[PDB]
C-alpha cells in the first residue's frame, strides 16, 4: 500500500538511521552513568526514565518495520531478528541491558559489514578451531592425570587444566608462574609444556589470519554489490573469459 | 571379490565414518571422566569396561580395513598407518590412552585435509627452523659461559639456558623475572637479550607465516581434488596456455 | 618572480633538505643531554641556547617557504602547516619541546611517503576501530557493575575498568594478577574474560592487519609517482585493456 | 690451469660440503661440551685439541679456496669475506668461539639464500624502523623528564628510559609492573603509555611484516635462479608481453 511504502521509505532514509543510531549512544551513555554508585536517588530514577524512554522508541521503530515490511517478512533478515530479540527481552522482567549498544552494528551498515564478512569467514576455518579443541582436550586430560595430585590449584580437575592451559597458551606467567615451580617436582614438565605452547600458538594465529583473510575478501565484495550493484569477478574467470574470446576468434578465421 | 567390494563400499560410506567417530568420542568422554579422583571402584570399572568396548570396535575396524583393502594395501597409506599403530599399541599391556581421540583427524576428511597441507608446509620452512636452532644453540653457549656462575638456576648449564632463552623469546617475565636481576650483577647484559629477542622472535614469526601461506595454498588444492577431481592452476599457466593460443593464432595468420 | 624561483629551488634541493634534517638532529640531540640532572649551570645554560639557535633556523626556514610558495599556498599542504603549528607553538611561552623531532618525518621524503600511507590507510578500517570501541565499552559497564564493589583498584569505575580491560587485551598478568584472584570471589569470571579476550585480540590483530596491508598499497604507488611520474595500472584493470583489444580486434575482423 | 680447477671443483663439490658441515657440527658440539664446569683437566685439555683441530682445517679450507679463485677473487663475495673474517679473528690471541657455527649459514646454500633474502628485504623497510626509532627517542626523553626524578630506576636517566620503553613496547609487566606504580604518583601516566604502546606495538608489527614479506619473495627467486637458472616473470610483465602479442597481430592484420 501507498502507507506501507512511506513508511518503508522513512526506515530506509539516513535521517531515520541517524535518529536511532543516536538514541541506541543516548541509551549506551545512561548505562554508563548508572555504574556510578555514588549518583543520588533522583539523578538514578532520571536516568532509568531516560532508559525507560530509549527503549520506548526501538519498541516503535522495530513496530514501524514490521508493518512496512510484513511478519515473514522483516523476519526473513537475521538483523532484525537480532533486533527484535534484543528489545523484545528488555520487555520481560536480562540484567546486562547494555548489550542493546550492540544494535550500533546492525543499523550502521558499514559496521554491518564489516561484522556479517566475519561471520561468514567462520565455516571456512571450522576445521582448524576443532583441531585446536581436539588439541586442547588432550592436554587437559594428560595435564590434570600428569600434574593434579601435586599441583590441584592448577591440575586439581579437567576444568582447571582447560583454564591454565589457556593461560599457558596466552603466554601469561607460563614459566615464572606454572611451569618453574611444576618442573621443581617434575623435571621433565617442559617435554610436555614446551611443545603444547608451539602447536597451539600456531595454531591459534592459524585459526585468526584464516579468518582475516576470508573477512576482508568478503567484506571487499559486499561493500562494491552495495555501492555498485555488483562486485568484481576473480582474475581467474577474466583469464577465462580472454580465453574463450580468443576461441572466438580462432572459430572465426582459418574458416568463413 | 564381491565381498571384499561389499567391506569397502561399507567402509568408505558416510554412516560407518559417524559410528567411528562416535566411538572416538565415546572414548574421549569416558577418559577425561576418569581423571575424576573422587569416582568409585563401580563408577571406574564401568568407564574401563566402556573404553575396552571402544577399543574392541577400533580392532575390528582396522581389521576390516586390512581385508577390504589388503596388507600392502592399506599400510600404502600414512592415515591407516597412524591408525594402526595408535590401536595396536594400547594392545600391549603407553599411559597416554587420550592419544586415540587424535583418531577425529584422521576419521573426518576436513581434518585430515588440514593436518597434511601443515605436514606438508613444512619442508619448505626447514632452513628458517634451521636457523632458529641455530640462533638458540649459539645463544644457549654463550648465556652458560656469561651468566652461569652467577646465575646458575637459570643459566647454569647448556640445559637451564635453553629453558630460560625459550622463556625470553615468549617475552614472559624477561625483564622483571630476568634481565633486571642480571644487569644488577651484568650491567651491560641488555647488548645480548634484546638483540637476542630481536633476532628470535622474528624468525619465529617468519617461520609460523611461512607454514601457515603454504599450508592454506597447498590445502585450497587438496579440498578442490577431493570435490571435483582437480585443482586451479595457477595465473602463470593460464597467462602461458593464453600466449600460446596468441602464437597459434599468429602462426594461422600472415600465411595460410 | 625570479627571486622567488631562485628561492624555492634552493628550498626543493637536497643541500637544503640535509642543513634542516642536520639542524632537527643537532636540537634533538641537545634536549636529550638536557635530561641529564647532573649538568652543570653552564652546560645547561649553552644547550638552552643552541636549542635557541636551532628553534631560529626553523623560524627563517619556514618564512623563506611563506615566501617562495605564498600565504594559501604553503598552508595548502599538510605537511607544511604541521611544520608551522610545531615551530610557531615554541614561540609562545608546551613544555614537550621534543615534539620538534617529529619534523624528520615531514622533510624526509621516504619518511613522510611511510606516515601518508599510514593516514591514508586509517578510513578503510574505522569500522574495525569502531567495533573495537564497542566492544571496550560494553564490556567496561559489565565488568564496572559485576566486579566494582568486590575489587574497586581495578573495576571501581568505569574509567579503571577500560584500563584493566585493555591490559587484559595485552594478556599482561591477566589471570595470575587479575582473573585468578576475581575468580576467588566469582568463581565463573572466565565466562567474561576468556571470550573477551578471543574477541579483542582477535578484533587488535583484524585492525592492525587492515592497517599493514593497506598502507603498504598506497605507499608503493607514491613512491613510484614521486619517482617515475606515475603509479602501476591494477592486473583487473590490464585485463581489461587487453579484453578492449581483444574487441576492438574482432571488430576489425569477420567485416572489413 | 689444470691444478686450479681441479681445486674448485673439489671445492664446489657436495661431498666437501658434508665434510666442512660436520666439521662445523663438531666444533660446536665440543664448545657445547666446555660449558660443563664438572669436567676434569684431561677431558678439558682433549676437548680444546679437537676445536684445535676444526680451526686448522677451516684455515686449510680458507686457504685453498684462496688459491682456486684468486686474492680478488674470494674476497669478491660477502660470504668469504665473513668465513675469512671469522677463522682468522681464532688465529689473534674473541672470547665467543661459537660464532663460528654461523658458518653453517655460509656453507649450506638454502640456508645462506634465506639470510640473504632477510638482508636484501632490509632496505626497503629502513624507513619505517627509523620511524620506530624517531617514536623510541621522542617517547625516551619525555619519560626521563616525566617521570625520572620519582622513578630513578626506569626513568632516571635517558638509557634507563629507552630500556624500560622497550619492555613496556613488548607488553612485559607494563601495567602491574610499571604504569600501575607510576600512576599511583602520575594519575594521568596512561596518557603516554597507553598511545605508546598502540603506536610501538604496531610499528613494530609493520616492519616484521615488511620484512617477512619482501624475503618471501627474494628467497623465492633466488631458489629458482639456483636451480633453473633463472626466476619467473611478474604477472604485469607476462601481461605486458601478452598485449605487446595483440599490438603485433594488429599490426600484422587490418592491412599486409
Ligand atoms: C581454548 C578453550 C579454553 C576453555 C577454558 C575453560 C575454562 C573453564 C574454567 C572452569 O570451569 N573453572 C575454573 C577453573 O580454575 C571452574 C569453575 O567452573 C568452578 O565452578
Ligand atoms: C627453541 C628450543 C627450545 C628448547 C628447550 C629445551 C629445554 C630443556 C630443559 C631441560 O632439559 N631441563 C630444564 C632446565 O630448567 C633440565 C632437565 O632435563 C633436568 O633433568
Ligand atoms: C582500547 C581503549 C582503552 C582506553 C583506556 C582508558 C583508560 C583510562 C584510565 C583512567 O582514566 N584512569 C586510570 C584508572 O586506573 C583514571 C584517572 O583518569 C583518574 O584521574
Ligand atoms: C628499540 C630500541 C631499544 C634500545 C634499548 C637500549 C637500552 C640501553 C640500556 C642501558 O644502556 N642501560 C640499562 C638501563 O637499565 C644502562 C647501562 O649501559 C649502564 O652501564
Ligand atoms: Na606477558
Ligand atoms: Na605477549
Ligand atoms: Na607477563
Amino acid at each position: 500500500s501507498h502507507m506501507s511504502r512511506k513508511i518503508r521509505d522513512l526506515i530506509e532514509s539516513k535521517r531515520f538511521q541517524n535518529v536511532i543510531t543516536a538514541i541506541i549512544v543516548l541509551n549506551g551513555a545512561v548505562l554508563g552513568l548508572l555504574t556510578d554508585t555514588t549518583l543520588s536517588a533522583s539523578s538514578q530514577n532520571l536516568l532509568e526514565r531516560v532508559d525507560q524512554l530509549c527503549l520506548t522508541i526501538f519498541i516503535v521503530e522495530i513496530s514501524l518495520k514490521i508493518y512496512a515490511y510484513g511478519v515473514r517478512g522483516f523476519f526473513r533478515s537475521g538483523w532484525n531478528l537480532f533486533d527484535f530479540v534484543i528489545v523484545a527481552i528488555a520487555l520481560m522482567p536480562r540484567t546486562f541491558r547494555i548489550f542493546r549498544v550492540m544494535r550500533l552494528v546492525s543499523v550502521i551498515p558499514t559496521m554491518r559489514r564489516v561484522v556479517q564478512g566475519m561471520l561468514l569467514a567462520l565455516p571456512g576455518v571450522g576445521s582448524v578451531a576443532a583441531l585446536l579443541t581436539v588439541v586442547f582436550y588432550i592436554a587437559a586430560v594428560m595435564a590434570t592425570n600428569l600434574y593434579g595430585a601435586t599441583f590441584p590449584e592448577w591440575f586439581g580437575d579437567l576444568s582447571k587444566s582447560l583454564y591454565t592451559l589457556f593461560q599457558v597458551m596466552t603466554l601469561e606467567s607460563w614459566s615464572m608462574g606454572i611451569v618453574r615451580p611444576v618442573m621443581n617436582v617434575h623435571p621433565n614438565a617442559w617435554v610436555f609444556f614446551i611443545p603444547f605452547i608451539m602447536l597451539t600458538t600456531f595454531t591459534v594465529l592459524n585459526l585468526f589470519i584464516g579468518i582475516i583473510v576470508d573477512a576482508m575478501a568478503i567484506t571487499k565484495e559486499q561493500e562494491e554489490e552495495a555501492k555498485t550493484g555488483h562486485h568484481q569477478e576473480p582474475i581467474s574467470q577474466t583469464l577465462l573469459h580472454l580465453g574463450d574470446r580468443l576461441d572466438r576468434i580462432e572459430k572465426q578465421l582459418a574458416q568463413n
